[PDB]
């Protein structure tokens, strides 16, 4: 059995080969990464004397066209960041090669799920943590310029790279599942466990979507394990509701999917459709352990851990995870927030 005259694998993958040389120009080195979309090598441009990261989009039409998106993005994201200060990864250029669109990047080092895995999922530091939300913060600020108006859709862990392996600095990757607010087509949207409200409830959702996502991401990254981590999208509004209680009925009475989860009541009040911790007791204040010495009580006695700067970090999530989009904290004031230092 022959797939693309024998390139490909059963999966649309290229059959990697050590040593081959692309095009008079790259030498392959070795796989270094893979996901839905493909694969990423290693390869040395023998033009520009440097190692690169090469993304070998899959032979499918599928995936082919959810790459021609990205490359646009990329494109346009590119060019309005010469110096590359915003922290979103550079795309060099793209190429055809044997039936697979091949995207050449910078290339960067581990994601922040490995990371989380090193720490044997038991998180990093406050100040760690603190580094990777500037930055996060930073990135969303620069997809907000109008020229731009750029929703990622699919923030998670493993979406957000370091730089070097030594190093705090990231770079934000993988933008196939992302639009633009003037050209809004999803309605199922975002990974589940950093999935927002409004896309939950089948209502309008705009850039805020991107925020909720980071205060999810920001809150593992120091706990070691996901905010909310349901196993379908009842389970995940469950989650959601023990920790910040029932949503505000001005929402939910404008809320298509508001009956998949909540029941109204003849208060006009409305409650949760019958096993959870009732709403608002898992308080987010006990899962950072802000009194009790940090998550699991592992911080305590450590530096850069005191209850001032937990109720700090606790201020600044509860404001990334509002209810309500329109007052959502927003990247130009989370970058004013007094959790992130002056100069
Ligand atoms: C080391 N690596 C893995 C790497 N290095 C540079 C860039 C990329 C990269 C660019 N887009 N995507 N999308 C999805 C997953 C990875 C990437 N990866």
């Amino acid at each position: 059995k022959v797939y693309n005259d024998g390139y490909d694998d059963d999966n649309y993958d290229y059959i990697v080969k050590n040593g081959e040389k692309w095009m008079d120009r790259y030498e392959i080195d070795s796989l270094i990464g893979k996901g839905s979309f493909g694969q990423v090598v290693k390869a040395y441009d023998r033009v520009e004397q440097e190692w690169v990261a090469i993304k070998i989009i899959k032979n499918k039409k599928a995936f082919l066209n959810q790459a021609q998106i990205e490359v646009r993005l990329l494109e346009l994201m590119n060019k309005h960041d010469t110096e590359m200060k915003y922290y979103i990864v550079h795309l060099k250029r793209h190429f055809m090669f044997r039936n697979h669109l091949c995207l050449v990047f910078e290339m960067l080092s581990y994601n922040l799920y490995d990371l989380l895995r090193n720490t044997n999922f038991r998180g990093v530091s406050l100040n760690l943590t603190r580094k990777f939300a500037q930055q996060m913060c930073t990135a969303l600020l620069f997809l907000a310029t109008p020229e731009l108006s750029i929703i990622h859709c699919d923030l998670k862990p493993e979406n957000i790279l370091l730089c070097n392996p030594k190093r705090s600095a990231i770079k934000i990757v993988d933008f196939g599942s992302s639009c633009q607010l003037g050209q809004r087509i999803y309605q199922y949207i975002q990974s589940r466990f950093y999935r927002s409200p409004e896309v939950l409830l089948g209502m309008p959702y705009d850039l805020a979507i991107d925020m909720w996502s980071l205060g999810c991401i920001l809150v593992e990254m120091h706990t070691g394990e996901p905010l909310f981590s349901g196993a379908n999208e009842v389970d995940q509004m469950n989650k959601i509701v023990e920790v910040l209680g029932i949503p505000p009925a001005h929402i939910l009475d404008q809320a298509p999917k508001a009956r998949k989860f909540f029941e109204k009541l003849p208060d006009g009040t409305w409650n949760l459709k019958k096993e959870y911790k009732p709403p608002g007791t898992r308080k987010l204040h006990n899962i950072l352990g802000v009194e009790t010495g940090g998550p699991g009580g592992r911080r305590a006695g450590e530096s850069g851990h005191t209850v001032a700067d937990y109720l700090k970090f606790k201020d600044l999530i509860l404001r990334m995870l509002d209810y309500d989009p329109k007052t959502r904290i927003q990247p130009y004031y989370a970058l004013q927030h007094s959790f992130f230092k002056k100069t």
